[PDB]
């Protein structure tokens, strides 16, 4: 029927209605860290999230986006793998039922408790809608997760899940600095890719941080007690709304380091 994550309407279905699951680039895929080529004409990235505008946190039944405001060139991404500038529209996570399972990306087949997408598009083509029909239309920066201590800067994220519990719910999310989000090290590993959920457009140009950061078991916790439903439809705990590794194919996946 519609898509989720469960056993009927789960990744390995998707492509009955979304035919480019089975793509030539296709996301999330492993990083092999041997394979991964070191290319030393990749600038450093610029991260401008200064005057970043949060305005609202919304449960859309898969995942919970924290959107910003895009209407201007407030929070932006660039250099890198990057040619212009790229706004930030929304960021959400990826995570599991376990701490050994959650991220969409591997690293040598090593999964992470979560994954962070902070999303931007290419200013180039006007609005999001437009962006994600370019094959440079999108650039995503993943972030892993692992389980160790508390995260300061992602609390204030903990805080209002319990108000967007069910799917359609929105909370005014106004004045969060994305910026408490980044590990220290801005290191990346760059491939082209696509959307990991539907619709799987292939618009992105992968950016996947080296470094990891760290969030509580108890942070964690809260994640997983969201829902996949809307509100008095029985209880599916929102969990494991990850896609798993597809086939690199024809791609090379870049290392900003060595
Ligand atoms: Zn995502």
């Amino acid at each position: 029927h519609h898509w989720g994550y469960g056993k009927h309407n789960g990744p390995e279905h998707w492509h009955k209605d979304f035919p480019i699951a089975k793509g030539e680039r296709q996301s999330p895929v492993d990083i092999d860290t041997h394979t991964a080529k070191y290319d030393p004409s990749l600038k450093p990235l610029s991260v401008s999230y200064d005057q970043a505008t949060s305005l609202r946190i919304l449960n859309n039944g898969h995942a919970f986006n924290v959107e910003f405001d895009d209407s201007q060139d407030k929070a932006v991404l660039k250099g890198g793998p990057l040619d212009g500038t790229y706004r930030l529209i929304q960021f959400h996570f990826h995570w599991g039922s376990l701490d050994g399972q959650g991220s969409a990306h591997t690293v040598d087949k090593k999964k992470y408790a979560a994954e962070l997408h902070l999303v931007h598009w290419n200013t180039k083509y006007g609005d999001f809608g437009k962006a994600v029909q370019q094959p440079d239309g999108l650039a995503v920066l993943g972030i892993f997760l692992k389980v160790g201590s508390a995260k300061p800067g992602l609390q204030k994220v903990v805080d209002v899940l319990d108000s967007i519990k069910t799917k359609g719910k929105s909370a005014d999310f106004t004045n969060f600095d994305p910026r408490g989000l980044l590990p220290e090290s801005l290191d990346y590993w760059t491939y082209p890719g696509s959307l990991t959920t539907p619709p799987l457009l292939e618009c992105v140009t992968w950016i996947v941080l080296k470094e990891p950061i760290s969030v509580s078991s108890e942070q964690v916790l809260k994640f997983r007690k969201l829902n996949f439903n809307g509100e008095g439809e029985p209880e599916e705990l929102m969990v494991d709304n990850w896609r798993p590794a597809q086939p690199l194919k024809n791609r090379q996946i870049k290392a900003s380091f060595k």
